[PDB]
Parts: structure tokens; sequence; C-alpha cells
């Protein structure tokens, strides 16, 4: 039936995974902009 | 009720989210490519 | 007409799918965090 | 109205976006996991 609210209710979840993956790309592209070497 | 504007407000955000997650991993498939050493 | 259900089956393959991007960005921030130097 | 199948054609969107993020983290997974160095 309503499974509407439950697709919110997963992506809402979805976005909670980005949450994590954003900051570890950012994490990323400050690890991999050069930790040891490169500009 | 017809929560169903709001998964694609929702969803417009995740969208929001992989532009620059998309961006970020580009950069670091730049960065990770070889900054100072590798091909 | 339902395509609801229809999201919430490609919705949950969205998930499935950074189920494996969260996981290799841990595993990028693991390598990018100083594999052969760095801190 | 029935934004319903809007929400698919997006979510399809957003999943043909991790299809590059997908495949960039497991060339970050190559690349990070030593392309100079390191095991």
């Amino acid at each position: 039936g309503s499974t509407n609210d439950n697709i919110t209710a997963r992506l809402d979840r979805i976005d909670e995974k980005l949450s994590e993956i954003l900051g570890m790309l950012h994490t990323l592209v400050v690890a991999s902009a050069g930790p040891t070497s490169a500009r």
C-alpha cells in the first residue's frame, strides 16, 4: 500500500550514508591532495 | 499523506550530494592517478 | 500506476551500491591515510 | 500529483551517478592500493 513513507525512510538512510562518503572523500581529497609529497 | 513530493525533494538533495562525491572522486581519481609518482 | 514499491526496490539497490562505496572509501581513507608514508 | 514515476526517474539517475562513483572508487581502491609503493 502506502510505501511512500517507507521510501522517505530509507532514502533518509541513503543520505545518512553519503554523509559518511562525503566526509570520507573530503578526507581523501585531503589525503590524496598530498600527505607526504605533491601539491 | 502525499509524501511523494517529499521524496523527490530529498532525493534531489541526494543527487546534490553525489554531485560533490562525483567531482571529489574525479579529483581523487586524478590525485590517486599519481600526484608525485606512478602513471 | 503504483510504482511506489518500484522506488523502494531500486533505492534498496542504491543503498546496496553505497554499501560498496562506503566500504571502499573506508578502504581509501585507510590507504590514503598513509600506506607507505605520512601519518 | 503522481510524482511517483518522477522519483523512479531521478533515482535512476542517482544509480547512474554511483555507477560512476563505484567504478571510480574501484579505481581509487586500485590506485590507493599502491601505485608506486606499498602493498
